[PDB]
This record gives structure tokens, C-alpha cells and sequence, in this order.
């Protein structure tokens, strides 16, 4: 709570250490949701494939690249530019974009249209067979609140919905009609294109980056590839160029990325857009892999491939002076440095169901159901404690006055007792706090055989007799609107959390099954609180 | 050069001063193409686009947002699963995928597509995700869609930049979407916000809680565009039906609120033309700063020895005074020897009456708001010399170093005397000055112009024996 | 709220638009001070200064300088190793760590301590002679709860923080004795020291760059100089280097923060640590700056300084290789990047009284105090807002029917009322909103005089009728726990928040006036709610 | 070297293989200093601490906290007011800030004082705020601080980074303390969190809120430390006594957490020394790579003439065959003329029964755990040759070029006839290739060591008439 400045002054001025211990007032008596970890700040994570392409970025600038945005969907002619014949060959691992046509609404469709009752189905309104060829001449989506909502009447689409689906079956026949347009298989593609518009009019040496999507159709199948990925590639035009510009950019690149050395073999493929003997396989070894559940143990791994631009293509762009190009495959590159060993499972991970809440997390989302709601309440549970946590062991029965007071304006003075005999006022379980480990929320002692637990999970900090005190912390304060004059509450063998005020979101429970994790709390709690509310 | 600290340690404790003067002996001695400008370092720069992804994923993160990738290629089933009945308008802008069939030619369209929206693979994201993990959820995502809207070039293109999120809580009002859009967009300059129901009333979206975003940046008051009284449409948001989340089991509500990037960029870098801005490289837009063309202004033929350096460096030294005297005139302006015959530089208007050197000895080059200028340091010129970047090679300067390398051949060559000469100054070569060919088809390009035009007349005559 | 999948989908499958309208259930009501701009997100701010010294340090690495920490706190004899003569010069301008020494218990103030009643105030424990002497050979700030609440009993510093001050009036005699250590005035200092250990060792040419804090004394003026600032620096050591390798980097490294042109001149302090005639100061020409409330409409500033080091200071820490150095000053860089013009009112703006809260977030802190609580309350005054908006020209007398329905268990029908005559049911300033404007808020009615505030500034949306409406929305519930049977709650004339239920919390008003704003919150609302809850 | 579009792309219409293997012509030949790895690109390196330092302010930034610079010089009377009766146990372990009077020497000690932690500042900053900004208020700021602990080195240093933040609301728990601490210290890894009541107790802090948050990492279990268990007190917070917020009128608490950033810096990139991390160019620690030594490693004398390259390219061609033949026996290897006459080369072994080339005519240079090791190719060396940088460059090869151009300059000289010969290897200079002097005084430094030895025994003998 705010106090005076003036006040806390002139008394501190005076007379210190008084004031100090005073200062206790300020703070907040927070009621039991009100505690860590039951409250907490949340903060947003990256993603491990954006992560890296950011790295990446930074890494390429820092090298001298300029950033660049290339042609993404190409007409296929520019592969058969840089493949000559070969060419085929590629556009089978290609996507070609189909798109659907306009429903047909003349000669075919349109002869037989006109043989029947035309329009049975109430809707008049002049004959629009104008607003239905501005269809067939250039329509598009948003474009269906005008012939509808502003033509036959009724709002929005509440008939336009239907009205095209019982009248018009027609539209149910229309087809996708590829093209030959392309989604670039790699980044290549589209450099020869935008080097095209320069490769002659900048000053060399020319050295631009780009790492965007591509898409390939590799065996329909998520694990052995993926329909899309990103390729940080770069390009480097200059007068005089050699296999090792390529060496000396792979170098310099990956090296901001950890890898200490290299090795560059000659790659098999030997594609046509690179002249020959200079598509070059970039090998980098990196620490992080050394003695790994993957096929890197060594701590060697390909990351990246590179060579000339052949002077045969270049020339198909009238690019006069020969070309470097460099292409680190971002997923990779990005597994290697969150850690991750499959490429589907890191990148798309809520979809593979790779979600996980952590220790604490879990602990924070184990609130208290039953909870005061009056600051005199929240003393009748702080006070149960007092007396059932010390009184622990008392040959039963035995009652105990744990408060007195007034509550809502009417005496109130309620008991911690116990009915049976032969035992204890409060059973053993009493104290058993709630501690969350390994992913499952435990009910259990502290011993020295819950250690382990206890210094390695997350405890709630919420013991049994601790969440039923705030139950019974509730009863009373019930009466005291029922104006009642006495409640005794009881609560014997507990076997869930239910059973000890404490609950969990259906999120977060339904989490915990699904992760196959496992809640246990059971055990003599036994422990009534008769009161007295007058 | 490397000193030696003793020496100079010791060579202190004397006079102090004559042996700190005596340090501008380590300073390395700069030929013509070695000292700036004809010198820098160079540096990457960052694609607009790009640039403000990036600055959008933080401002994302930083509301807490956290980040995810969604699915990009998809069958239209989900397009229809979601749109309910108004799915088969939507599938027209959508693209959809085809393959070449392997010849044991044609395309053979299939029944994937590439998403037209982010809100295409959100709710197969939050499929996996809504009821197992704690509420709210916040995801956002900044990736590449594809639309057809009409197929177009000018107005739009087919693909863009999605700025999305989704916020999945129990109880969700247009509100949440009013607030992120506020956060989000404020972090860029929008001061001011202004929410408007949309007509489009999309069907995916709980009826009558799709809005549009109109926000106030200060950067656009004034603008040559209809964005002059600083508002613009800058996102749109709103609430996901219960009729699509049941098509994924998605149990609670979700608001979800899109990012226009291209138009972002655009706002926020000043570009007018989307494609100009995210495809400059093709659009013809490149530029060069007049220091760049300036670095690349080069001296041709320059002393390939110590006294050719020396001697030009002379013959210079004279015709910054004697460029006077009426002529004909001779000056002698070096003394010494190279190679190993002595030698001696003659400067002279042998013709009659006029000047010894021409009037314009004294042109300095500069670059100017892309132009290359041959032109004299006078009061007239000020602009050119006070907004733009002198080479600080003059006349004379690019002549001497043709000369003090001339007489260095016939030095070599055994000869005994060369005359250079030089009258009018038709462009650069004239002055002994160069610009790599590919500058040059820029200057052009970039249609601009090279003025280096000027009467040097100045002849040097030199005898070795 | 969270609906069923299923069901939605069942129904959906069959009945769609029906479905559709349907979702509205799912959606939330929300209160008052729970809609738009009375709720929102909140993100962090960085500072303009330690902005500029990130943009700074990318900018630096991005020109193949790698960072370094140099020494801040150094001996003045490395100075005076820098400058040979003319060191004093800068000793003046720099500072000097001084410190407080330790109560001398012994000798001066031994003997003449030894010839009183010792001690008094009893407090025993044996002769401590030897704990007091660690004192007078080593202790520290954390040491003082071991010979108290460890020593002469009383718990941590209860006791100790005044046995100090009366026993031991000694203490408050202690002078702090300046030394020769010093905080580096410029970077340069350090950089001797820390190229000292590697000019010879590694590979040439080396590149270091450092932004950190450097102090300085000038004219005890916080508004010409401050005695602490940045210098973004850097160092090149090669084997050949001339002035031009200062410009260079320069160039480069303005560059990346805007300026499009250069200009160097020689400076006149011809400093002794730089080579002769090397000590360049460098000029920059940035755009934002053309035509400002600035000394620099031309453009221009001077941004950095630069010079060989002397082969002289070089040797002095045996460097063989002479050096460039550039030192661009962060605060001024900052100050025409987030364009500021006071440097003091840029970096310590909080201080300098240069707070500020905008159209949108006063707006957002205007709640609304008494407000509804029951589901029913919600629909009452949404309700008399109605009857209350529609006939609001209604020659009063005149009740007319708001509500009907049981609230909390009770028969609940409340009207809107009207006392007096030859007027309306409703005042005229029933239906004026609250607008933020200008750093003032504002109770005005929509107008062709007022666009210019609601177009301008941010309204509320909240109208006095509208906040009243919720005023008696609680009153009526109020009855309904006191079963009365009949409240009429009635508001006259406006001449604050508070006649409007809106208020404000105490420290957005005290914003608004430090700030020198103005609430304007005046008008007829008259407009009395008569209840019969019974 | 610059093509013709249209000559290839003609070239390519007969037959393309052809014109494509023709394309090879474009590539630049490279002598042996130009290629991989003895040339590189480079780039700048960020410091640890600093690295950790913006990492901070973005982990602040991205929970909240808006950022501001505190004073740092400071009149004690500050700390004085804060502390209460602990001030003066404090402004001992304070810094104070003394000058020199002009004269018209001794420093003259004054009032002011750099302050001890981040604290001393903040009372200062809210002050000015407290009362007229929205609470709750979120700000932070990672900046330098003083403190004179001992006045050590070894343990700790004069000057730290603060990683502070402050929060001012009307109601604040200790909790709020401890939600901030796991926020922040979260996204760097840390996992489990454990808070301590502190025993010091600073007076500043209400009493009984002053805590000790203690981090669990699993990057340091294992850990050669006492931090092998994983946890480690990371930073510490307290809630300010309304005493102290009296003293500058602030009305409502504030809570405080620290965070010792040069430990994080450790942790993070695992320095152990604070010292030989802040500061390693003093603390020796400096590394260059087995990658980078070897880049370093380049041919001294290299044939300076375009045939001069095939030359010596082709004196290792026959070598690396007839390099059995039992000695005495000559090869003839080149055939052809530079500069104006013809030219014919030699190798044998002059000497007696043995074979042409010594047993060392195959050893290449490669660099491995800092060392530069001149070693055979054999499957014993396998590891030097997979864990190190082979520089490629063998003992022919540093040879050829040698004499490569050895006749080079016979064949300027006028002579006709030259006798290259190369017995044992001593070192790098025998094999004809040298390392800049600064990273000798490297290898040396960093106690690495250079074992280029090896019996060449390769002679040639060339005329040129």
C-alpha cells in the first residue's frame, strides 16, 4: 500500500529502526493464488528455423553481402535456360501452379441451360446476364457482397451461400489448370533473373545474399524431405573468379556458426548451370556434433554446396562477367545449432505433438479452488494452521481454539477436533506438500527419501493441511452470510487434488495425460474443523 | 612502417619535439589510387522487406507473442473446411499445386495449395495445441503467402508478407484484437487507431467482429498520396468462427489479427511502388552515392617508381605558380636521377602569345548529384564543391602522372628525350583518368551525364642521357 | 466462452448460416473498463542512447573490427606516458579515485582514549581489542553482522547502527585521500595498454573497436558537458597506414547511420599522443539535420576524431606498428538519430521533468468508478441507456419503462424520470462524450465545431448518460441486498469526472497537471433514475 | 575473366558439351598464394560480456521493462540517505572522486562518489516519476558501477555490470521479486529457481523482503566448479524500506532485483576466470585457429612470369614419379622459351646409389593443435591430417617454385645455366615458404612449436641459351 513520504521521514529522522521494522506495512498480504509460483511473467520465444535465418542474415552482411529479394514464382523457360537440355530433368522435382477457371457459363453449359425452367426458386430481379459475364471477364473474392446484397436483396451472404449451391451445381465441376508458372526448386533459379538486370551496370565485385523459401517434390513424404524449405544463398560477380572464392565465402560464412574446419569435395551431380568441375560440397566440422545420436559423430557434416555459374548461362541473361554462388541450406544449419535431429519435429513441432510444460509451469498452474474471501478468513486458515500444525500429535479427541474473533460483524470462534480415537488430532499425511516432478504432480513428505524430489522438481509450496485450511477458511465465512451458528466441515482419505482444495485448468490436466504423466496424491489427511460462527 | 621503440624511446629523452616530428616518418607515403577516395571499406545493407519482418517478429515477441511455423502447401479441403459454404469463392484467388507426370509434357494439377492466408494453416497449427496447453496462447507467425487476386503485377503481386497471431483464451472480444493491433502497431510510430466493422464479413470469422485497422503515423501527414492525413487501413482482424474451430476441435474462441508487411516496409522506408521497393534489382532503381562514383574515379598511368612519384609531384609544383608567365616560356622543375641517368623536366607554351599553361590547369573533378564534372574551384561552382564529393584530382594533377611515368619508358626504353603534350581535354582520357566499364554503363543508365571538358594546353619536355 | 466441437459441428454440417450467427454465444460481454481503450498490451522501450551504442557496435562489426573491454580505471603515469609534457594539461580535466581510510584506533586517538570511563553503556564481552584491529587490516561492507549479532548479542544491526554513532563519534572523521588512479578521459588511454599485450603477437592488420564509458571534468556544468560519456572506438594497427585509412573508416562507419558525405579537417590541438599533422577531425553531412532548431541546417556536423599514434607513445608500450584511431562520440550520433537537442534532456530525460503520457494512454486510464456487478445490473443500465438515449426530447413529466425482470431473487422495474417542466426528460450534454485531446480531456458533444477533437485526439467512448447509465446500474443493485423498495438516484449538473462516475487514478492526475493539462468535464446531464426494486 | 554473351551463347547451339567444358576458360588460374586457404574473408567478433549485455537488455525488454540510464557520479549524501545509520559502513566500500587544483600536484578528494550498485541511482530516477506516470512502472537499466570490495583484482574487479530493474506498483509482494528473476533469468536456460532470505539485510531493503535467487543451469552440471550440482545464486532483489522512499518522496514500494552480469557472461560462455574473460588481450589468452595459423603459411619466392608457373608445375609432375629411379639419373621436364629464349629443365641426383628425390619430396605442410608440422601423408599421421589444416603445400611444391623462379632470374640475368639445389629441410625457409614475423612470435607465445625438417635431397639443374 502507498504511504507518506513526510511521515516515514520525520519518523526515520528521529528515531530509525522504529521506523524500519515499520516498513513491513507497505508491502501486500497476498491471499494463496496470489504467491509464487502461482503467479508469474510470460515472455515470447523464437522459433530455431527463424532463429537462424536471422543469424544467418547478420552473418552474410558481415561479410559484405547486400541483401536482396529474388523472382520466387518463375516461368519453367529460365530453368530450360540454365539446364539447356538437362532441363527436364528438373522440372519433375518442380511444383507447377494450376489455378481453377470460371464457371463456364456459355455454349457448353449454355445450350442445355436453355431447355428447361430456367428459374423456378422465387428471385426475379432483371436479367443479370451482364453481372454474371463481369464474371467471366474479371471477378475475384470480395466481390460476392454486390450481386447478392445488392442485386436480389438479402444481406450479406445468407442466401448467396446456398443460392450457388442448389441453383448452381454448375460450380461444383470446376477444375485446377496448371500452367507454366514455378515454384524455384533452389535460389539459383531466380539469381540469374535479377543478376540479369545488373550483373554490368554496379560497380564489381558484385556481392548480394538472399535467404528465402524454395520449394522441391522429393518422394511425397515429410521425412525424407519437406515440400518447402529456405536457402541462404549468395552470389558473387566479379571479373576474375576461382573455386576457392568459393571456399574462402563458405569459410568465412560458417565459421559464425561455430564450425572450425572444412573440407570441400567435388560434387558427383556435376549440374549444368555451374561450369564444369567447380560445383564444389562444402564440409564443416563442428563441436556440437561430435558423439551425437545422428550420423555425425565424428563431428563432420555437409552443409552447404557452391560453384561458377557456367558462362553458357549467364550468357542466356547476357551476364558478361563470371559468377560465384554459395548455398547454405538453412533447416540443417539450424538443427545443428538449437539441437534438434529431426528436421519435421523442429521445425513443426506443435503438429507432431512435441509440446511439453515444465516442471514449474505445471507447478504454477496447480491453483487452490476453495479460497477465503474476507481478510478475516484468511486469518481462520493462517490461524488453522497455527494449531493443527503444532498440535499435531494429540491423542485424540481433543479440541483447540485456533481463532477468535469477529467476523462480518458476528462472533466467530471455530476449532480444530478430531471424533475418533486411538490416534491423532491431525492424521499423518498432514503436512505433505505438493511438489511436481519429472512432469507429474506428487502429494508426498519431506524425507530422506523424497530428496531427489524435493531438490530436483518444483514444489508447490501448498501442503495438505495447508489447502484444506483454506476450504474450512471458506465454510465459516458462509455461515456468516446464512447466518447459521455452527458448521463442522470434515475431510477424511484424500485421492486426488480435489480432495485438498487444489485444482488445475482442463488444459493443463489434459496435457499432463497426453504426455503420458501421472498425478498421485493420496493419504490419511483426516482432519475436521468444527466451527462456531454465532 | 615498423619503428623501433627503443630508438624512438631513447630519441625522446633529448628534444622531445624534433623526435615527435620525427614520427611522420612511419606515415606510409599514398600514390594517387591509394588515398581516399579512391579508397574505403565497403559494408552489407539489408532488404527493406526483410529489415521490417525482423522488426516485426520482435515487436510481436515483445507483446508475447511467441513464434511458430505454419504449414505453407495444403489440400483445399481445409480452405473448404473452414470458408463452410463460401469455401469454392475463396478457392478461385487460391493457386493450387500440379507436377509433370514421370514419362514411365502436361502438368497434372493436384489437390494442394499454397496458402492464401496465414488463417489457412492456423487452425491446423492450433489443431495440436488449443486444449492441451495452458490458456491464453499467444502465436504469431511472419511468413510468405499466395493470393491471385486478378493475377496482377501493378497493383499487387502474388506473394506477399502475413504479420499474423493468434490469441486463444476462454472468453475473447473484438477487444483482445483492438488491443494487439494497438501494441503491435505502435511500436512503429502509429500514434493514433481507429477500428472499423468490415463488410466482407468473411465467413471463417464470427459474425460481426471482422474489423480493419486504421492507424495514424506522423510519417505520413503530408505524403504525396491519399495517406496524407497520416491514417491508413494498416491490418485487419477478427474472431474465428465456432463453426471452423469445430472443424479442428478447437474448443475455446481465437482472435486473430493480420499484418499487410509490403505495406508496413513501405510505410516505414518511404517506398511509393510495392515492386519498386521489393524488387528494385529488376524496377531499374539502383543508385550509387556521388562519394561511390567518386572512389571509382581513377588515375590511368601513374609513376611505377620512387622519383616518378617525386617528379610529377614537381612538375605540378611549377605550373601552381608559373602558369602565368607569358609564352613562350621554359621552366625547369626536377633535378635529379633514375634508374641511372641523370634527368631534367621542361614545362613550355611553345606557340606565341598566351599563357604558359592553359586555363584550365586548376579543374578540379568532382562528382555531383551523379554527374562527373571537370570544373575550377570558383565562387560560381560553390554548390558543386559544398554538396558534392571532389576528387580532388585536378588538370594538372591527372597530366603530371601520365608525364612523370612517360619519361619513366624512355627512361627504360634507353631514349634521350620525350615530349608529352596536351591542348584541349575532350573527356577523361584526356586527363589520364579512368572509370571501370561498368560504372560507366551506369552513369548512362542512371542517365547521367560526364562534363569533363576544358583547354589544359601544357606540354612537358624531358632529356635523359 | 468455450462451446462444443462437436455440436458446432453437427450443426454446422447441416445448418450452416444458422451455425454461423450462432458463434456470437462464444464471444464475451464485457464490463465496462473491460472494452477498448480501457484495456491493452504493453511492451518495453529502449533508450535512445544505449540504441544508438548497439547500432554502434553491429555498425563497428560490420567493417571487420572485433570487439574488446579496455582498461577504465588506470594509472595517471600512462598518461603521462601519452602526452610526455604536455600530460598535466589533461590531468586536470580528468579525475582521481579517492577513498575513505580506516578509523585509526590507534596512536593519535589512542592515548587520549585511554584516560575516560572507557565504557558506560554496558555491554561487556571480553576485550574485542583483536576484532577491531581485523578492522584496521582488512574488512569490508558485509562483515558488520559477525561483531554484533555475533559479538555483544542483538540481532543483526538493531544495536550496531547506533553503537556507532554514540559510543564512537570517531567514525564521522574519516576523509576520503585521493590516489593515482584515474577514469580515463577518452578511450585512447586504455588502448595503449590493451595493444600493449598483442601488437606483435597476432596477425596483422588488427581491428578493435570498444563502445563504453569514459569521464571527463569540464566547467561543473551538466549543460556544457557531462562527467561520464560514451566513445564508440576503434583501432588499426598495420604495418603501413596513412590518414586516408582514418577517413576510410570513417566513411564506412557513418555510412550505416545516414550521413552521405564527408569532409576532414586538420584540428588545431595538434595533440601530442597522435603523430604531426595526422589528428584529423572528421565532418559529416546527415540529412535529418538540413534546416533544423540546430546550429546544423546546413547538415554538417563534426561527428569523430582521428590520428596516427605517435611512434613515441607507441614505444612506450613497445609497439612496433604505428596505429590509426578513430573516435566517433556516441551521445551527439544518438541525439541526430532519435533526433533530440538537448544532450542532458536526451540521456537523463526522466529527471529533467521531459515525461510523457499520450492522447491514447490517458484515455485508456480514464475508468469508470462505480460500476455494475450482477449479470442483471449489466442489462439495466445498457437498458436505461435506451429509453434514456430515444426519448431524450420528451417535455417532461414522463416515466418510461427501462427494465423488467427479478434481480438477485427480487421484482426489479426501474424508470427514467424527469422532476420539473418546459424542459426534457434528459438533459442536453446527455449524450457528450469524453475526449482526450491535446493533453486535456474533454466532456463535449459531437459537432461541426468539435471535429477537429474527435478526429485528432482519442475519444473515450464513453458519454456522461453512458456513465451514469452504470451509476445507477449499482444503486438499484444496491437495494436488492438492503430489500429496500424504492431508490431514486438523480444527477444535476457536471462539473467533473466525478459528476459522471469516470475518475481517474491519483497519479495520471497529478501527469496531467504537472504537465500543465486541463479536464474539462462540465454541462446540464440532468437525468434522475427512480427504482422500484421490490 | 569477362565473356561474350553472344559467343557462347551461339558456341552452345552446335554442340553444347562442347561449348560447356569450354566454359573452364573463364575461370581465373591462380598461383600459389591466391588460392584456399592461404586467402580468406574476415569478420568482427563481439566481446562476451557485451554479447551477454544487450542479450540482457532484450531479455528485460521482452518481460516488460522500459529502459533508462541512471546518474552514475553521485554526492554521497545520497547513499547517506538510503542507508539511514548503515550510510557510512557503506561509502566505505565507495569510490570517491577527487581532482587536481589548478594552479593558478595532490588530488583534492571532494563529495563526489561513483556509485557502489545500480540502487544509489534509482531512488534518484524515481523520484522524478513516481507520482506522475500510470503505475505499475517497469524499468531497468544495464549499466557500469564501482565498488572498492577489498580492493581486489584476483576475486573481483573496480568495476562490474549491474543488470537492475526496478517495479513500482501501490501493492508488491517479495513475490513480485521472484516472478521477475525466473522471467528473466529463464530465457538464458536457467530451468529450477530457489530464493534465500539474505542475512546482510541491507537497510535499504524493508526488513525480512532481501532475498537471494538461486538458478538452476543444466549447462553446468558436471561443471568443473562448486557449480556441479547446476545451481548457482545468480542475482539478488529486496523490496526498498519506505524509509528510504521517504527520503525522495516516494510514495508507493518498489521492488528491486540485480544481476550480476560478468557471472552470466561466465556462465553463458563458459570463462572461469572473470579476469582472463572481461580482459583476455592482458591475461595472454589470445587464440588464432589451426584454419588460421594455416592461412598464414605462403610461398616466399613464387614465379613471377606466366611460363615460370608451368615451369615449376611441371618439375613437381616429373617428381612425383620418377622420384624411385636409383640415383644418379636426369629428366628432362620442360620444353619451351620465356622472355626470348628457349628453355630446357633438369633433375637428378648427382650423388651416388640411392633414388632420385629424398624420402621427403611428399611431405605436406599442415597445421594441428597449433603446431606447424611439415609430415608424410601416411595412415600413421592420419589424425594430423583429419583434425588439422593441411596447407597443401608439399616439400616439391615449396621447392619447384623456388627454382621456377630461381631461373627466372638467370633468364633476365643473361646467364645460361643455374644449379638448384635442396639437400636436409631445417625448417620453413628450406622448403621456400614463410609465416608473417607476428605469427611466429606467435606459435612461440602460445608455447606451440614448428617441426618442418626433412631430407629433401632434390636437385635441378636448367639452361637457357
Amino acid at each position: 500500500m502507498k504511504f507518506d513520504p513526510q511521515k516515514y521521514r520525520e519518523l526515520a529522522e528521529k528515531d530509525f529502526e522504529a521506523a524500519w521494522k515499520a516498513g513491513k506495512e507497505i508491502l501486500a498480504e497476498r491471499s494463496p493464488n496470489e504467491l509464487y509460483p502461482r503467479v508469474g511473467f510470460s515472455f515470447g520465444k523464437e522459433h530455431p528455423l527463424f532463429a537462424t535465418i536471422q543469424r544467418l542474415r547478420e552473418a552474410y552482411l558481415s561479410i559484405g553481402f547486400s541483401e536482396v529479394v529474388n523472382p520466387l514464382i518463375v516461368e519453367d523457360v529460365h530453368v530450360k535456360k540454365q539446364f539447356g537440355r538437362e532441363a527436364l530433368a528438373v522440372l519433375d522435382r518442380c511444383f507447377y501452379l494450376a489455378t481453377l477457371p470460371k464457371p463456364n457459363v456459355g455454349i457448353s453449359a449454355e445450350k442445355i441451360r436453355q431447355i428447361e425452367a430456367i428459374t423456378k426458386r422465387e428471385v426475379d430481379s432483371k436479367p443479370l446476364q451482364e453481372i454474371f459475364h463481369r464474371y467471366k471477364k474479371g471477378e475475384i473474392d470480395g466481390d460476392d457482397l454486390s450481386y447478392l446484397i445488392a442485386e436480389v436483396l438479402d444481406v450479406d451472404d445468407i442466401t448467396a451461400v446456398k443460392i450457388l449451391d442448389e441453383v448452381f451445381p454448375e460450380f461444383k465441376e470446376l477444375k485446377p489448370i496448371s500452367s507454366t508458372l514455378t515454384l524455384r526448386s533452389h535460389m539459383t533459379t531466380g539469381w540469374f533473373i535479377t543478376l540479369s538486370h545488373i550483373a554490368d551496370k554496379l560497380p564489381l565485385p558484385i556481392k548480394l545474399f538472399s535467404i528465402d523459401r524454395c520449394f522441391r517434390r522429393e518422394q511425397g513424404e515429410d521425412a525424407t524431405r519437406l515440400y518447402t524449405y529456405f536457402s541462404a544463398s549468395c552470389v558473387l560477380v566479379d571479373e576474375e573468379l576461382s573455386v576457392d572464392d568459393g571456399k574462402a565465402v563458405a569459410e568465412a560464412l560458417l565459421r559464425q556458426f561455430g564450425f572450425e574446419n572444412f573440407r570441400f569435395r567435388k560434387d558427383e551431380k556435376r549440374s549444368k548451370y555451374y561450369i564444369p568441375d567447380t560445383q564444389t560440397e562444402v564440409f564443416a566440422f563442428h563441436p556440437k556434433l561430435v558423439g551425437s545420436s545422428t550420423k555425425y559423430s565424428d563431428g563432420w557434416i555437409e552443409i552447404a554446396t557452391f560453384g561458377i555459374y557456367s558462362p553458357t548461362a549467364l550468357a542466356e541473361y547476357d551476364i558478361p562477367y563470371p559468377v560465384m554462388n554459395l548455398g547454405l541450406g538453412v533447416e540443417r544449419l539450424a538443427m545443428i545449432l538449437y539441437g534438434y535431429d529431426d528436421v519435421r519435429k523442429m521445425v513443426y513441432p506443435q503438429i507432431h505433438g512435441e509440446i511439453k510444460l515444465s516442471d514449474l509451469d505445471i507447478a504454477r498452474e496447480i491453483k487452490v479452488k476453495e479460497v477465503p474471501q474476507t481478510a478475516v478468513g484468511l486469518k481462520i486458515a493462517q490461524s488453522i494452521v497455527e494449531t493443527a500444525e503444532k498440535h499435531a500429535s494429540e491423542p485424540s479427541p481433543c479440541s483447540f481454539l485456533a481463532f477468535e474473533g469477529e467476523m462480518m460483524g458476528r462472533n466467530v470462534r471455530v476449532y480444530v477436533v478430531n471424533e475418533n480415537e486411538n490416534t491423532k488430532l491431525c492424521g499423518p499425511a498432514y503436512a505433505n506438500e505438493v511438489v511436481v516432478y519429472k512432469g507429474d504432480i506428487y502429494g508426498i513428505p519431506k524425507t530422506k527419501k523424497w530428496r531427489s524430489f524435493f531438490e530436483e522438481g518444483v514444489p508447490t509450496g501448498i501442503r495438505y493441511i495447508d489447502g484444506f485450511a483454506y476450504y474450512a477458511a471458506r465454510k465459516v465465512e458462509e455461515a456468516a452470510m446464512r447466518e447459521q451458528e455452527e458448521v463442522k466441515v470434515k475431510a477424511r482419505i484424500v485421492e486426488n487434488l480435489s480432495d485438498i482444495n487444489l485444482y488445475i485448468h482442463e488444459n493443463v490436466r489434459r496435457y499432463i495425460l497426453w504426455k503420458k504423466g501421472k498425478i498421485d496424491v493420496r493419504g490419511p489427511l483426516f482432519v475436521t474443523v468444527k466451527a462456531e460462527i454465532e
